[PDB]
């Protein structure tokens, strides 16, 4: 079994294991914060930023045809300091093709370029959405199952605990082929869980980046923070099948 697994109970600045993009930083404090916060102390709009882990991980094998289980979780809490401007846009926990660089940011989460459905994306993720775009349902923030596309095959609202910390756990069971994930807010006890069919085979190259991506809103003060505490994952492929 070929397996890959990492724990961050607390990010270090420096450490080499993970790759920076865009705004996200890593503060003396230990917390990720994936969009940029400004010297007054407030979220910043228009910014983007992505990390993800520094190498890649083998999550399906052509030649023997095996696919990989996965699980990952991780502690984030997002702050809206004002009602008004409407704030946007999320963060989002994704896979995709090796070597990626950001996408466009906003509504598109720094990973998707349009509002299209397309396979050459290769790109799959676990948002956690707080502006609803066109092709949002009208309830955010909700969660979302994407698959190629910003436009999820399956939402679930859920109510943000404003500037609390939620967790998250993300799991994948390559022999039913159910992607899971649950959020749960530990400070009012809320727990929300959403469930579909996904077909890595079908979906992810053979080797893909694991990371995690949030973006603010392009109109001046439409921001949150998106800051991340800790994040683990784990997958096993089995060499064989017999
Ligand atoms: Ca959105
Ligand atoms: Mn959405």
């Amino acid at each position: 079994v070929e397996t890959i697994s990492f724990s961050f109970s607390e990010f270090e600045p420096g450490n080499d294991n993970l790759t920076l993009q865009g705004a996200s930083l890593i503060t003396q404090s230990g917390v990720l914060q994936l969009t940029k916060i400004n010297q007054n102390g407030m979220p910043a709009w228009d910014s983007t930023g992505r990390t993800l882990y520094a190498k890649p991980v083998h999550i399906w094998d052509m030649t023997t045809g095996t696919v990989a289980s996965f699980e990952t979780r991780f502690s984030f809490s997002i702050e809206q300091p004002y009602t008004r401007p409407l704030p946007a846009d999320g963060l989002v926990f994704f896979m995709g093709p090796t070597k990626s660089k950001p996408a466009q940011g906003g509504g598109y989460l720094g990973i998707f370029n349009n509002s299209k459905q397309d396979n050459s994306y290769q790109t799959l993720g676990v948002e956690f959405d707080t502006f609803s775009n066109q092709w949002d349902p009208p309830q955010v923030p909700h969660i979302g199952i994407d698959v190629n596309s910003i436009r999820s095959i399956k939402t679930q609202p859920f109510q943000l605990d404003n500037g609390q910390v939620a967790n998250v756990v993300i799991k994948y069971d390559a022999s039913s082929k159910i992607l899971h994930a649950v959020l749960v807010y530990p400070s009012s006890g809320a727990i929300y869980t959403i469930a579909e069919i996904v077909d890595v085979k079908q979906v992810l190259p053979e080797w893909v980046d694991v990371g995690l991506s949030g973006a603010t809103g392009a109109q001046r003060d439409a921001a949150e923070t998106h800051d991340v505490y800790s994040w683990s994952f784990q997958a096993s492929l089995p060499e064989t099948n017999d």
